[PDB]
């Protein structure tokens, strides 16, 4: 039972949660806890030595981790999205080989893939074709996800060459240890402090022909067609949404423990028990109700993702558009609820809860930081276009 | 397929929706459409001639109707809650007889039951015990639900007698046509104008021994014990929440049709197409998202209600308290979303939409009216008490 | 003291407020009450027989009236904007003559002026030049303000002629009684039911040379230049904002009276006094605070309007742009607070308040209807463009 | 011009704002900048060598400082409240002497006064009367305001003696340097990191008879009576509110600078200029409008404070209750706007703004921390009680 294991880890990590958030840097010990749990192979099919969990289950595990630790929930969650990329645009052979390696070695996968807000011809990583059919990568991917301690790195380069392949996005899974590859200890933010999201430098990094995933530009092709690879954004976006919800629960659970044990009643109002204050009770109702709505919608969306996933290549553009719209909604609901709860929970906690030893602002800092990955306003607009005009989002990395 | 039948009725009723809201009075024709549909016996088990539908399905049907017509959705929905009251506190024999009569005759059931905000000793309807073991009812039930056109009336009387039964609530299912029973044409409100929610007068109305449902005070007993009869409030409240969600969908669908065909763009802002205005698109996004969360939570709650229902007498006080807490949340989400959408939809409709021929305010008036049945603030407080203190609601008619 | 007179009228009108809202049609009696009060000449300078009140005072009067009656508040408020149009783009001679007539005769002024969302070449009222230097008007102004019972009609025609004046907006003040002028009894809406906002037909209506206000296209010229005439939108928009605030106070005052005298406490929660319910108290807190901020902003904007007004022709485009931005803010604050309060007030009133005899939904209906005159989204955008980019709104009828 | 001097200081401090927030500890340099400005004597009457500024001006100065630095705005603002305490309950002689010392020496005043949520008999600082007519203080004041670097310390002790003075609150102004007085370097919080809000220990600290302000329990007497000393809470609370508004402007100004120079447009939506994004523009509109209303309310309340203040001892319990109600509103408006804007600003800033070198979360951390000083829910409930029941807040330290 993967969820139970996550629960186990969450208990272990909670004793160091405040300190780790304060220290920042890499959460090396905890990453190792995860590796030892066997959880890294959660979505790898059983036949290759994985758990073969479904998306709903996998998302529950993400949520557990995110509640204990935003950074870890993001690290793990993003790790999960990587390997599916193989099933999505990679060959059958690449699929057997890579899934087997990840599962057998308990590999951390890492990401130096999309530049979500740059034209391909401006991407900072070039892929220059070699005559043996591979590529060499050069430049700095400024925003990465868990490249730093990874074993297998998923990288995108752009042929910026005046090749006939010019502007093609090249996807590859290469060892992080390969010469030329330098994941920097580069990451600094007010929140998500231990997500290892700094830059990686690529210096004449060779990509072997069999390390290349699908044809040149295979991702962009899959998007335009709404073929199976277009499931990328829906998957990443739903994981993110559920990280936020996990963080919201964590903040709410922390708050209530505190309210029960440490919070003092406002005596000038004649209140004798903090847990009996009518406004404190109302606030807890409102937090819970916001989560109840957002969680239920996230679960629907997870079953929908499963259904679409199980259709394999027979999925329609409508299937994927409907799923993306659903997920856009969840992303919005989760952003708004996690921000509101993470900040709001202070009101029922009181002045003493502002002490650094509680680290109570960490839940907000975590959500506030990652929720800026891609603008929630366009998630909302995409839902509105669909409701009003029947339009589907333009498939990309974030939609 | 009961939902497809409701859809068919909804199509019929939409042509008259504006006129009927404006006229008020009883929706006699439509009530007859419902009777002829067979839908009245929707929750009567198949073995008695009913559809034997589950709760989730019955709630979808309520939703379809509520989207076309809030009053009808409430009338039908409240009708559904009545017969289960037989299975809840009635005998097995009463069960077979009454279910069979309802299903065979396509009976409308009606309600002159609880006074939700009065002490039992102040209730306006007395039940005076007769020596044959029945009772006589006297007084006026000021707030009823669909007594007016009903065939079978569910009534509560209080022994206000200085009997040894004093203060006991007596529950009975009697024919509405019985002598002494006068459902008045009494109902006036700004919304829910066709719900027939006026008073009914009782004058030396005889209740036969086999028309009495369970022991004296059987309802109050079931509440204190959290036995099966305590399922009443969760069921009624979930139905209400779903009526609101239906209305919210009705308002939203009406708005979008209008925005697509009638609305004009704000030219001073350089907008050429109303469906391309970025704030109009955002607003539609928000309405959709608010509904997405609340609908998902209502669905969960419906499955939970099914699970608890299926436990029969084996249900724990915890089963029932958890259920009621879930339902309280739904009731809050639904109220808030229906109100916001119902009023907010005008912004994307424009000035011309205010013309009485569209009846666009009817959705808001409907929700605004029924949402006051019991205070949403205590639904919210009940959720907060559970989250913060682990307390369950005190079982009653509305909690 | 014009405010004390408004208070006096408000007392008189409150006895009939419910019935008049229900009846619709013209508020003939009440319009006469206003005429007899002498209040119609409120903004006419003392030297012409007027009260010569300043803008802050005049707005307080509008607010008093709007609290008693949304339709009348709008009727009166819009009347006030009309005559200033004379000082704005009319001659000194037209000024002395017309002001004197309005004040001596206690004239109602009415409006068949701007089509806010139509290109000038599509405006339904043509002004065809006559050789004596006047014009003839033809066509139907579909949306008017208080043309129906007016004495003096402010009308715009468009030379749609292939004149050399083609596309020029011609402003005239003519007697409503002139032959050809037919203000129809045409107005139907869910709210603002007695504002007489129907159409007026023009049939070869003669406008004499000295009835023409300013040169041809004088209004459009004043906007482009941000000259004194561009003060029109800021004035009208601030009047509207204050109508809404008036309505919001009317709802809130009505609610509180009801809560104090009629509302019953929620006994299941152990509440004994409705005025002692903590959530009821909180809600009144929030309504008050929302109004407190909106009102304070309204007053500031009114003093700013005075300051700019007093500058006469020396006003800068900056003066007028800053003013419009301030007013745009008030418009938004007022719309949002009036809608929220008008609907929210039902929560603290309870189910019985839904009875048509209280007409409690009239406040919301009135705000909900007029607030759609011009889109609040662009009032918000105009404030944002100013804050972010230093841009001023493009002068027009509504900005 | 005191505001211009504050502006000058604000410029100096902005270069170090990020680093200081990150470092925490005492803002020693900046405290000295303030001392050297002469601003500490801002509210000391001219006749004693002070600036004799009015409250509206003094509040503007607090606002300027708070925009640059939340901690400093709070430190300075709280300092301002202290000396008035002399004019409030102190003697005329104490007034001349103390005002003159503060102005001539440019003293920082500090506070170890009220325990806002403790019964007097549970207060941690005892005042034991001496036969020379003074007192000795013992115990730890756990929550102080700027006691650490102060020259003049305002202290409250409670006779916990079984004296005849038992339970009396003793107010004194003593030198912080006096033996027995130990302001600790004790303060740790997620925000307001440089307010020096730790504990001070008192150890057989002598208070001389002429260092005691007013009679024993003079503060509590002034509250019950609503005499001049009851102005304490309105003053403190209005200062707090304006500190929040200052911080809200600082966040908003910082955000707009960033949006204009650093922010990148969301290209997948076809946006080419960040400052032309319609949702970014709308967000700026909403932030501005929220402040526009709260600022306008704050200024009104400042003039009302001036008016009441100028009534000297002739102020009525109504005067003071109306004031406190107004101020409660502002406190609520300011809290809500500063929290919403401080967090919301990230959405228009984008992912890169999360870098610690911008310290963008400092505005939120500052508001989030101080806004918990006393519960905003009871500020809201006190407004609601006044609106609904005509009740005035019970005068105390926070109401």
């Amino acid at each position: 039972d993967p969820v139970a294991v996550a629960r186990g880890l969450a208990e272990k990590w909670r004793a160091t949660a405040v300190e780790r958030d304060r220290a920042g840097g890499s959460a090396t010990a905890e990453r190792e806890d995860l590796r030892a749990s066997g959880l890294l192979s959660l979505l790898v099919p059983r036949e290759y030595g994985g758990w073969g969990a479904d998306w709903p289950t996998a998302i529950e595990v993400v949520r557990e981790i995110a509640a204990a630790d935003g950074s870890l929930g993001h690290l793990f969650g993003y790790h999960l999205t990587n390997a599916p990329m193989i099933e999505l645009i990679g060959s059958q052979e690449q699929e057997e080989h890579l899934y087997t390696q990840i599962a057998q070695n308990n590999w951390w996968t890492g990401n130096a893939s999309s530049e979500n807000n740059s034209h391909v011809l401006d991407w900072k990583v070039s892929a220059t074709p070699t005559e043996d059919g591979g590529y060499v990568l050069n430049g700095t991917k400024h925003f990465c996800s868990g490249a730093k301690g990874s074993d297998l790195l998923f990288v995108f380069g752009v042929v910026q060459d005046d090749s006939p392949q010019q502007g093609a996005i090249i996807a590859a899974a290469i060892p992080t240890s390969r010469a030329g590859v330098t994941p920097n200890d580069d990451w600094a933010a007010i929140g998500m402090r231990q997500t290892d999201s700094g830059s990686t430098d690529f210096h004449n990094v060779k990509v072997e022909p069999d390390e290349v995933l699908g044809a040149p530009n295979a991702f962009v092709l899959a998007f335009i067609q709404s073929e199976r690879g277009s499931l990328f954004a829906p998957i990443a976006q739903l994981i993110f949404a559920n990280v936020y919800l996990g963080i919201a629960h964590g903040a709410l659970d922390a708050a209530r423990e505190y309210t029960r044990t440490q919070a003092r009643p406002w005596t000038p109002a004649g209140i004798q028990q903090a847990t009996e204050d009518p406004y404190t009770i109302r606030s807890y109702g409102e937090f819970t109700i916001a989560l109840q709505g957002a969680d239920a919608a996230a679960r629907e969306a997870a079953h929908l993702l499963q259904t679409v996933w199980d259709k394999g290549d027979a999925l329609t553009p409508e299937d994927r558009g409907e799923l993306m719209v659903k997920v856009s909604g969840v992303k919005a609901l989760a952003t708004n609820a996690a921000l509101n709860i993470s900040s709001g929970v202070f009101e029922v906690i009181g002045a003493r809860g502002t002490h650094p030893r509680y680290g109570f602002d960490r839940f907000w800092r975590n959500v506030r930081t990652h929720s800026l990955h891609d603008p929630v306003s366009y998630k909302i607009a995409d839902v509105g276009k669909h409701t009003l005009n029947g339009q589907y989002p333009i498939p990309g990395f974030t939609s």
